[PDB]
């Protein structure tokens, strides 16, 4: 059977919040089978724990906030597309502020973390959610939409503000049934343009952002000296976000997303319209791994 996944030990991490400049210390811990991802607040008294559910999503203009009172988790999307790509199902995050680290802007780091620490498989199968019917969100000519497919694929196409690399747009298509999101997604960092990076620091946000961290375009060039990991690097990033913001759902899909020029707040309302259309969904587990849709790597 395909089967639920921890981690074999406890790990961690440090580094510095992306839009809050703060230094934080990052813990992952194993936790046992049905526990889900399970955020917690250390730095306050009594500590808050917040589930990675689509519930819980706040804030999404900066990056995905997940929220439960005042309390709130900023930038969970990186973090949560390294663990949907390894297939973590259980894991305790715990933080001592209020945003995750970012680390080099993209999901490799955690990735690595994760490996690090091992992977390890627990005696309860795995629970998939397959998209039986179409579901589609649109904001005027944003769209987020998910198709029934047997495996699971990530289409995006995003417009810059503009244009590079003589392109106004960029698309890519990512099959994960022949594709590993270690191999080609995974090392995809964040981005900003300089015009928007004056106006997000003069607004006291992106306070821990730098050449380490995120790609930089003043207009049309990249000015970070080694240059792209990604010829697409720009909208393989927008996939590992979408990626990380679908893994909300609380179990991984079995489904094709498209996006359009989608960002985390129409992400998170195609979760909450899935939800809601019950009709449109359903749970399934695999007791034979050999012939399951969506294969994890060994761990
Ligand atoms: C000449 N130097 C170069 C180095 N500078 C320092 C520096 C370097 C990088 C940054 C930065 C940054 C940054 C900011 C936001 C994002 C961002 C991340 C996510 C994300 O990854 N979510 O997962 C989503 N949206 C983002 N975003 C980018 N532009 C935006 C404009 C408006 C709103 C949000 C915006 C990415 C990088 C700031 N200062 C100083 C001048
Ligand atoms: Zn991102």
């Amino acid at each position: 059977m395909i089967k639920q996944r921890t981690l074999k030990n406890i790990i961690r991490a440090t580094g510095v919040g992306l839009h809050s400049g703060e230094k934080v210390y990052l813990t992952l811990k194993p936790a046992p089978v049905d526990t889900g991802i399970v955020f917690s607040r250390t730095d306050l008294d009594p500590v808050v724990e917040i589930p990675a559910r689509a519930e819980n999503v706040g804030e999404t203009t900066m990056s995905t906030t997940l929220v439960k009172g005042d309390v709130k988790v900023d930038t969970v999307e990186h973090l949560l597309s390294a663990m949907a790509g390894l297939g973590i199902d259980n894991a305790y995050v715990e933080l001592s502020a209020s945003e995750v680290p970012i680390m080099d802007g993209s999901a490799g780091p955690f990735v690595f973390l994760i490996q690090s620490a091992g992977l390890q498989e627990q005696e309860a199968a795995k629970k998939f959610i397959r998209i039986k019917r179409e579901v589609s969100v649109e904001e005027g000519d944003k769209r987020a939409v998910f198709v029934p497919f047997d495996g699971f694929k990530v289409s995006f196409e995003i417009d810059f503000d503009h244009p590079v690399f003589r392109g106004r747009t960029q698309q890519a298509s990512v099959d994960f049934s022949s594709t590993s999101f270690v191999k080609e997604v995974s090392r995809a960092r964040t981005f900003g343009f300089m015009r928007d990076i004056e106006y997000l620091r003069s607004q006291n946000l992106a306070l821990g952002g730098s050449v380490e961290n995120a790609i930089v375009v003043d207009e049309n060039r990249v000015l970070n000296e080694d240059g792209l990991r990604y010829e697409d690097e720009f909208v393989k990033h927008k996939i590992l976000d979408a990626i990380g913001d679908l893994y909300l759902l609380g179990n991984s899909l079995i489904g094709e997303f498209r996006g359009f020029k989608s960002g985390h707040a129409l992400n998170n309302q195609l979760l909450r319209t899935l939800i809601a259309d019950k009709d449109a969904w359903e749970v399934v587990t695999f007791e034979d791994a050999r012939t399951a849709p969506i294969s994890y790597m060994r761990p």
